[PDB]
């Protein structure tokens, strides 16, 4: 980057909000994944959407790649600057606006996290349910198409994003569903909002998201249930879904993950394949769901439910499973798989994955949003041992391909980033790939919007 270009950036955002210092760039060259740190040439913090537009147009017309950066909690290398360029950290735009409690909607800027939003909504009777374990940017969650433990009942980001404000790569401002609009359904034209959810910063910069809010549950009950085997836990899961019990959360932990979480969080659950469950409803609604769910789990060998206000501890431990797995081998990094399959095929692939981790020299813990047919294999890697890194990559690719063989997808929520680009080509085939590329090319003709990712 030339000093003329750096001074032009400073003219837009202000001298304090541009940095070419190596330490600042290195901090913005990686996320939480094992993908090697690739530092951008500069980091820029725009203060309002006009500045985002002017930064993008400056980069775009000068041939400088743009990397949108939220909270850097992604796990597929989305923020790695594989071709250099300007990292745009969006978190100084941190305001909540247009809170419309009577319409169940709110507008947030990229610096707002889910925790910040739900704190703002305390005593409103409303909450935002999509819950990645990390304290992530909500606009980042829109960009990756995130989900979480609550998705089985309340939907993913795709279900709960109503509208997006997007700075296109050349600086034009798009409101995907129209400026200020919010509604429950529309057939007006082509649905542009869904194109930008899950685009990972390769189609434009999300500068605000309009989110669907939900009523807080009348009553809540949480529980854990220990099983004799992985098969018994996943069969119970499938049978619960096929019986249409509207569970609020249904999370699976294998024995390795249960032990890891015990050690990391001062939980002390029996070390066994375990379901964490949560139910929402009225008093009698809960009782009926509990009875039907306990009957199914018992038939598969489940323990009596170990019940859980502050006992928040349960789900905080789950949300930190990524770090619990890391702590099994301090100094390691982690790679996660993220397949999602037709639910009737979930038992076969989860059991086969357990058998394959056991038969291998890798350390892996299994944790999953199994109510969606989705699970994570969290594989640890020595950042220095390459033989291991190649064994971890090969394991993840084989798992991905088995999921594709079953009619599923290689990622339910984390995205493609750098890691799953070949699997995506296998998943949608040549006409799917060319169609996605044609969309990328019309929005980003010069290929400068987070290059090297997804496609
Ligand atoms: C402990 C832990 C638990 C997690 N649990 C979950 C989980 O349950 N579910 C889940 O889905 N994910 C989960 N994640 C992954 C991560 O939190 C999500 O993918 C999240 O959506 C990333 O948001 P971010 O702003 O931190 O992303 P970043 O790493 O900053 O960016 C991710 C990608 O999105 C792009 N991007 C970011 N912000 C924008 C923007 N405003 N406009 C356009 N593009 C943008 C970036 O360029 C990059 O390609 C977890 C991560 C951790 C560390
Ligand atoms: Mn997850």
């Amino acid at each position: 980057l030339s000093q003329d270009f750096v001074e032009a950036l400073k003219a837009v955002v202000g001298s304090p909000h541009v940095s070419t210092a190596s330490a600042v760039r290195e901090q913005h060259g990686h996320d939480e994944s094992m993908h090697r740190c690739q530092p951008p040439d500069a980091v820029v913090w725009p203060q309002n959407v006009d500045q985002v537009s002017r930064v993008a147009s400056l980069c775009y017309n000068q041939g400088v790649p743009i990397i949108p950066f939220g909270t850097g909690t992604g796990v597929e290398g989305g923020v790695c600057a594989v071709q250099g360029g300007v990292c745009i950290n969006l978190t100084h735009m941190d305001q909540i606006t247009e809170l419309n409690t009577e319409d169940f909607s709110v507008v947030v800027e990229p610096g707002v996290t889910r925790k910040a939003l739900n704190t703002h909504l305390r005593d409103s009777g409303l909450w935002f349910p999509v819950d990645p374990g990390a304290d992530a940017s909500l606009c980042g969650m829109a960009a990756t198409g995130a989900s979480g433990t609550n998705a089985v009942r309340y939907g993913t980001m795709r279900d709960n994003v109503i509208n997006l404000e997007v700075v296109l790569p050349d600086g034009r401002l798009l409101h995907t569903a129209g400026r200020g609009r919010h509604y429950r359904k529309s057939a007006a034209g082509y649905n542009l909002t869904g194109l930008f959810v899950g685009s990972e910063g390769t189609l434009g910069i999300i500068t605000s998201t309009t989110l669907r809010l939900h009523p807080a549950p009348e009553a809540t009950v949480a529980a854990t249930c220990a099983f004799p085997s992985v098969q018994a836990a996943v069969d119970s899961t499938v049978q619960i879904l096929q019986a249409a019990v509207p569970v609020a959360r249904i999370e699976f932990l294998d024995d390795v993950m249960m032990d890891a979480c015990n050690r990391h969080s001062k939980l002390n659950c029996p070390v066994a394949p375990t379901l964490f469950l949560e139910f929402h409803g009225s008093q009698q609604t809960l009782a009926e769901q509990l009875q039907r769910t306990e009957a199914i789990t018992q038939d598969n060998g489940g323990s009596h439910f170990s019940w859980a206000a502050e006992k928040n501890e349960l789900w905080a431990a789950r949300h930190n499973a990524w770090y619990a797995a890391l702590a099994l081998s301090p100094g390691s990094k982690a790679y996660s798989t993220d397949v999602c399959v037709p639910i009737s095929r979930l038992p076969e692939i989860l059991v086969e994955t357990k058998e394959e981790i056991k038969a291998s020299k890798l350390t892996g813990a299994i944790v999953g949003h199994v109510g969606d047919g989705n699970f994570h294999c969290i594989l640890l890697v020595d950042p220095d041992d390459a033989e291991e890194q190649r064994r971890v990559k090969a394991f993840a690719e084989n798992l991905g391909r088995r999921a594709l063989a079953l009619g599923g997808t290689c990622t339910g929520e984390h995205g493609i980033g750098l890691g799953k680009r070949q699997l995506l080509q296998e998943e949608v085939g040549p006409v799917g790939v060319e169609t996605m590329r044609q969309l990328k090319n019309t929005l980003d003709p010069r290929g400068l919007m987070n290059p090297g990712k997804v496609l």
